[PDB]
């Protein structure tokens, strides 16, 4: 649970993610992939990108980080109230792409990374407070419906 002023704020500083949905999208998975290469073996369609301006030269990463920025902005904008969201999100990711709970912890590191790294001035300390509980409770409320469809204990 959130207060409406820490949901105010997620909101606000996403607003700044989405006039640039796709370079943030890419900074964000790049991270990851820096931080955590083991999350890269997810991976055929780019496993292989070698340096980080072939990241950033890559269409199907760019498709990507679009592709999860678009469904964490929805489900940011539930404040909470994001069981529908999540249900296709946790079947495919539990049943299909069997991602653990442990990479969702490290992309949301690279999310709070880049935002603080574009948006200092609307990524203080409440504000990454906000977000991190927003992304915490996202992270909870996926793994229950994980062990719904028998993933992961
Ligand atoms: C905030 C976190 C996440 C969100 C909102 C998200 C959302 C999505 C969405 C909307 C899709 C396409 C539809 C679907 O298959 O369900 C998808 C596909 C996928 N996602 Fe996630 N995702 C995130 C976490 C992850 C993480 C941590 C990995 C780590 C490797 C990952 C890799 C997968 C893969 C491998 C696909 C298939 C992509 C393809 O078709 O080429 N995702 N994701
Ligand atoms: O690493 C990812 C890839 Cl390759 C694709 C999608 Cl759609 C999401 C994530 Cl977090």
């Amino acid at each position: 649970v959130l207060s409406e002023g820490e949901w105010q704020l997620v909101l606000h500083v996403w607003a700044k993610v989405e006039a640039d949905v796709a370079g943030h999208g890419q900074d964000i998975l790049i991270r990851l992939f820096k931080s955590h290469p083991e999350t890269l073996e997810k991976y055929d369609r780019f496993k292989h990108l070698k340096t980080e301006a072939e990241m950033k030269a890559s269409e199907d990463l760019k498709k990507d980080g679009v592709t999860v920025l678009t469904a964490l902005g929805a489900i940011l904008k539930k404040k909470g109230h994001h069981e529908a969201e999540l249900k296709p999100l946790a079947q495919s990711h539990a049943t299909k792409h069997k991602i653990p709970i442990k990479y969702l912890e490290f992309i949301s590191e690279a999310i709070i990374h880049v935002l603080h790294s574009r948006h200092p001035g609307d990524f203080g300390a409440d504000a990454q407070g906000a977000m991190n509980k927003a992304l915490e409770l996202f992270r909870k409320d996926i793994a229950a419906k994980y062990k719904e469809l028998g993933y992961q204990g």
